[PDB]
């Protein structure tokens, strides 16, 4: 009966509960739109060739709650009135958007958006891709066919649209929903563990691997993961480059160290120099008959497999199951967004169906007992497959406080989204808010950022990784990380997630150390911490 839901159109016409049937040209709708706890849920199929499927117009809110399709990109609050498009970066065109014809116009949010007691948000993104765009004053829901033709019904991404003053409440009911229709894993162990990559970076040794693999077993550490550095190029992940052994010899040596070997891979992506894209030129996402540039990094052009290729997949399935048989039990798995481009595939099937065979395949290699880790990666396409994701920017060993909120790295936009994306954890996986970095030197990083940073993704019952060269971690790291993991095991809730000023509280309740709260404050790196 409010005036707001009078002022809705679901497929084009008035909202009400019932069974609907949209016929036009090029398509068929059939949906529900059903009373559920707490709103309404518009559920249903379509078929024939949908396009961009409009499916929710409602008047824009002033402020909403944003959220881009992957890892890095923010989770936020804007002004949804004064938005101006951003320039994209022509390296990263795909980290910004998947429908980047939208976000050069438009607002653009992905799967869900916020505002003060409402949430919409779609439960998978399994066949299309699911966004807002605000369009003069109104927010649209979209469902992104990418000009794919189904013969046959298909299920709708379903929409829920949520409303209760209490708006914490409802992003963490949205996302109960969102891990039941993907039947979402959620390991009931979280690993701890050691990462190179925030000491050493692309300059990793073995040699300096071996020194940091001694010093790990003073360390409360299960998983020993090597990071990007080790092989010869992207996409020839059973290669190794300087002085590292073979992928093999890493994962015994560790092994036998008595940690769990991890290895991290981007494993939808093939570099223009590759052995892996120079014998098969044909294996990738192409434009105009010829390959597409996914992104580029590490100085080269970077392209994305095809996923809907069988020759791609048990290309996949072959390398993670020689993984799994060397021992490796810890994936991290990088720029998985390579895989969701859009552009030319040899199936007329979505990027995201393509995604999802490519995830799947991975998953089926690995096995039910090793650790998927998500990175670089579309979110709601995921759920279901891995056990863990990054759901932040790249933090650093700085605190980037005139670093700009553009997904780059930086410890401040790393531990936001950690907050704003807090109602995943534990729903859709663990989420991973990125490494501790708590070396007392090689840093910008203060004490007191240290433990801001780290005493937040405690309570926030986050994945708790560090990475240091272990060497320059003394009394104050160890003590940081202690203390850390004593704030673990509870349910945490952001109490005020439309805050526009970086200052959040934040309880925990039920953690190792009973019933926490913190205050913190990413402006003036400061918190404040109680534990009763
Ligand atoms: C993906 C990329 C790297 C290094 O190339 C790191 O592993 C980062 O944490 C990931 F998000
Ligand atoms: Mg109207
Ligand atoms: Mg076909
Ligand atoms: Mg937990």
């Amino acid at each position: 009966r409010g005036s707001h839901m009078a002022s809705m159109e679901i497929f084009g016409k008035t909202f009400r509960e019932g069974r609907f049937v949209l016929k036009e040209k090029n398509f068929t709708v059939e949906f529900a739109v059903e009373k559920i706890h707490l709103g309404w849920k518009i559920s249903g199929r379509v078929k024939g060739s949908p396009g961009r499927l409009e499916v929710l117009r409602t008047k824009a809110p002033e402020k909403v709650l944003v959220n881009n399709w992957q890892s890095w990109g923010p989770c936020r609050v804007v002004d949804a009135f004064s938005f101006k498009p951003p320039e994209i970066d022509p390296n990263w065109r795909y980290t910004a958007s998947v429908v980047p014809d939208v976000l050069e116009r438009n607002l653009q949010s992905d799967y869900f958006v916020a505002e003060e007691g409402k949430v919409y948000g779609f439960l998978s993104s399994k066949i299309a891709h699911p966004f807002f765009a605000v369009e003069d004053g109104e927010l649209v829901a979209y469902l992104e066919y990418f000009d794919v033709e189904f013969d046959d019904f298909v299920p709708l991404e379903p929409l829920v649209v949520l409303e209760d003053p209490n708006t914490p409440l409802l992003l963490e009911k949205y996302a109960e929903l969102v891990g039941m229709e993907n039947n979402a894993r959620v390991p009931k162990h979280t690993p701890t563990g050691w990462c190179s990559w925030y000491h050493y970076f692309l300059d990793l040794t073995w040699e300096e691997t071996l020194k940091n693999l001694k010093l790990a077993k003073n360390f409360p550490f299960e998983v020993f993961q090597i990071d990007d550095a080790y092989e010869k190029d992207i996409g020839d992940w059973l290669v190794t480059r300087g002085d590292f052994p073979s992928v093999e010899e890493m994962a015994k040596v560790i092994a036998e160290n008595g940690f769990i070997p991890g290895i991290w891979t981007a494993p939808f992506s093939v570099s223009e120099t590759s052995d892996v894209f120079n014998e098969h030129p044909d294996w990738v996402v192409k434009e105009n008959g010829e390959p597409k540039m996914a992104y580029r990094n590490w100085n080269k052009k970077i392209y994305a497999l095809d996923l809907s290729k069988d020759e791609v997949l048990n290309w996949l399935f072959d390398l993670f199951s020689s993984l799994r048989k060397m021992g490796y039990r810890y994936f991290k798995i990088d720029f998985l967004f390579a895989g969701a481009v859009p552009g030319e595939r040899k199936k007329n099937i979505t990027p995201i169906q393509a995604f999802r065979k490519g995830i799947e395949t991975i998953r089926k290699a690995v096995g039910e007992d090793s650790f998927i880790l998500g990175c670089g990666s579309p979110l709601l396409p995921a759920v279901g497959c891995v056990d863990g994701m990054r759901i932040g920017p790249d933090t650093a060993p700085f605190w980037g406080e005139h670093i700009e909120d553009n997904g780059a790295p930086a410890a401040r936009w790393a531990l936001r989204n950690a907050i704003t994306r807090y109602f995943m954890h534990d729903r859709f996986w663990l989420n991973d808010p990125d490494c501790l970095i708590l070396r007392e030197e090689k840093t910008d990083l203060t004490q007191k950022e240290k433990e801001l940073y780290s005493y937040t993704c405690g309570v926030l019952d986050n994945m708790i990784i560090e990475s240091d060269d272990l060497s320059l971690v003394r009394d104050h790291g160890k003590k940081v990380l202690k203390e850390t993991l004593e704030l673990l095991g509870g349910r945490p809730r952001v109490q005020n997630i439309m805050s526009e000023d970086l200052r959040y509280e934040i309880v925990s309740s039920g953690t190792l150390s009973g019933n926490v709260k913190i205050v913190v404050d990413l402006n003036s790196r400061e918190y404040h911490l109680e534990k009763e």
